[PDB]
């Protein structure tokens, strides 16, 4: 019954899957009462080199400025406020594994699950999920000036209390706000088996202001040459990418070992790798490539920190040998 | 203990323009009144100014061609062209898209708050809202007018109005009690001391009755090579970046200035497209400036201060 190795395939499949985010524009007074499309517009821009060069070949750089037709958004000279709208199901964590070679591992990987849900059930992760929900970290960069933001979670036709997201900071979690609890208990069950799915439908309104400007998710060129912001189209209509959605309602990693030093939450990823900050925050120790191994081969009680990523990463999946 | 700047650098813009729409009135009922300014379709047949030897002239220069060009004119009835333009300033220190060197974002966080001590963006912000206030966001229709009258609107309370042509295009003012209390609300709201600030210019320009104003222009694909104009909501429209590099014309600070003795848009490497040849191409540019500022930790005047600075409103990227 000792456990040699990890499997040749270990997959592990979402359980936090989240639609694409639809933009839409309203006015706020009447947000209830408005839905109008926000379309995705055409400009265009003129090259503007601002890259570094010796002083060899600048006044070619100046002497032929080539246009780059650049699809950007502005809503309309009437609109005021922004209204997402996104889907989210939940999915029980034991019925997530894609495949799993070995049959030891799965048994061991289940009674370890079974262990984490008795002790703190999915409930710590869970407030900080809704909590990333809550503070609108959805608007990645949308969020960087308004005055009210404000998110309506619906769970299964029931309207919940509308929730300000200005008030809750980007790095601090809060455990005390009532329906920010029993969404979470909602959703620590959904992650239990004890419910099988949850449907959450989140809309969020932003006031970014009248004819002010929109930053939806930008996709990748095609290869030869047309090189411009192409950003995501969703129904006719602009739209962010479920990646951004999930990075974003994934940012739930303070348990990463420079944290009295750094102070800020990254997100949760396979060697704790933040993109735009560099230096791999969890290399070599506190790495699930590691820690796992420590505690399915091996068989230890590791702290509830570690024991709290160590479980977070089973969300997102796409592991191997 | 730095070493080099960062593989990945970016700074967001500070002041997010607003693409103009425009308006047709009448000066007289210009608050009682606003019309929409279509773009209407014209032909033009375009005989070649390329200099060609005579022996070719003649082959083309009586032969033309159709090309359609959009142009915009004012209605026989209306005799003033309204722009209105947004402008959203949120704080310097939160537009660092990204820092890929924690070190750097210390060093260039403890340079914004040793500015903020000398200067809280004072100067910065009174050169960006007397741009605002001499109407250099009309680029060309500003040529021939009779009275360009600019008035701003921050957060729904109404603002003093503006006689652009009492303004110099080349020397700023510090003088009047508008330019300095609405660059003090631009100036905290970069400091930081408060998140975000709203700006609702509205330009009324006294042209004519039916002339024809001058909106930005778009490229064209090998596809109507015809001029095509910017058309927002089916009314003209003017870009954010042209704004935006109007307003950005508050470098007084090129080494060669008492020798020229004109503003030029910020850039990295003072390459203004105007005069053609970058003004500050050596040693006065970004990248050897900030290459000093954080790296060599080295105090800098305050004018290179204010360039950098502009710079840090306006973008920055890595090595």
């Amino acid at each position: 019954v000792t456990l040699k190795s990890r499997p040749e395939n270990l997959s592990f499949a979402r359980c936090l899957n989240t639609t694409e985010a639809k933009f839409w524009q309203t006015d706020f007074l009447k947000r209830h009462t408005f839905k109008l499309p926000l379309l995705i517009t055409d400009k265009a821009v003129l090259a503007s080199k601002g890259h570094e060069m010796p002083p060899d070949k600048l006044e070619k750089e100046i002497m032929d400025p080539n246009p780059q037709k650049s699809q950007s958004c502005t809503l309309s000279t009437e609109c005021d406020t922004l209204r997402i709208d996104f889907g989210i199901k939940v999915l029980p964590v034991k019925e997530s594994m894609y495949s799993c070679s070995d049959y030891n591992y799965r048994t061991a990987i289940y009674q370890k699950i079974d262990e984490y849900i008795a002790e703190d059930g999915f409930l710590t992760l869970a407030k900080r999920y809704v909590n990333n929900i809550a503070n609108a970290r959805f608007l990645w960069r949308n969020r960087k000036g308004a005055e009210i933001i404000e998110t309506i979670v619906t769970i299964e036709d029931k309207e919940y209390p509308s929730f300000n997201s200005k008030s809750f900071n980007l790095d601090t979690f809060v455990e005390d706000n009532a329906t920010i609890n029993e969404i979470a208990q909602q959703i620590a069950d959904t992650f239990a088996g004890k419910r099988e799915y949850l449907n959450i439908y989140v809309t969020c309104f932003v006031k970014i202001g009248c004819a002010m400007e929109v930053y939806p998710s930008q996709e990748m060129t095609f290869d030869d040459d047309d090189k411009g912001k192409k950003l995501f189209k969703f129904e006719g209509s602009a739209g962010m990418h479920s990646q951004k959605i999930n990075n974003a309602l994934r940012t739930i990693d303070t348990w990463y070992p420079d944290y009295t030093t750094y102070e800020f939450p990254i997100p949760v990823e396979n060697y704790g790798a933040a993109r735009s900050i560099g230096i791999p925050f969890r290399p070599d120790t506190k790495s699930f490539y590691k820690l796992i191994d420590r505690m399915i081969l091996k068989n230890e009680d590791l702290p509830i920190e570690d024991k709290h990523y160590v479980m977070a990463i089973l969300i997102r999946g796409g592991m191997f040998s």
